[PDB]
RNA sequence: AAGCGAAACGCAGCAGACCAGGC
DNA sequence: TAGTATGAAAGTACTTGAGCTTGATC
DNA sequence: GATCAAGCTCAAGTACTTAAGTCTGGTCTATACTA
């Protein structure tokens, strides 16, 4: 239940909460705040209803949702697997605002 | 002197080059 | 992909090596 | 009587600045990386 930051992609230098750690040592499940415009980027809370209304590449499974290139989001935050080497697990130290967000 | 129906409402800048021209 | 990252200037003032006076020595 | 050394004087460099006044108009201005 540590915190990491992605290296590539738009989520670069963004705090992510390690939700589940896969024993395979290949990818780890991470909770991010989506930096998306909803197919219409500052961090903002996920709007499943908004993305459903906008349509496009979207799959609705209640609280779970898949959109825009297999991007997964459980509840209102992206819940996606990311490579072990694509994130930094040492020297993150999130602030109180980050703790409140996650 | 006269006399009629007696609520709420005046923006904003790059900057820095280089050229031509003016007395 | 999607985004971060890589040939027609001249002047003075100051420092340097060469030559030379007076010294301390011989 | 002579010498070499210290150090003062001179002509050869180097380091550094400065180069009229104001005004108008016009164009033009990064993309490599490497994931
Ligand atoms: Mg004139």
């Amino acid at each position: 239940k540590s915190w990491v930051r992605l290296k590539r992609g738009i989520y670069k230098d963004d705090i992510a909460q390690v939700d589940y750690v896969e024993p395979s040592q290949n990818t780890i499940s991470l909770k991010m705040i989506p930096r998306i415009d909803y197919d219409r980027p500052p961090q903002r809370l996920f709007d499943a209803e908004k993305i459903r209304s906008l349509g496009g590449d979207v799959a609705s499974d209640g609280d779970f949702l898949i959109f825009e290139g297999n991007r997964y989001s459980r509840k209102g935050f992206l819940f996606k697997s990311f490579a072990m080497s694509a994130v930094i697990t040492e020297g993150v130290k999130p602030t109180l605002s980050e703790l409140e967000k996650f």
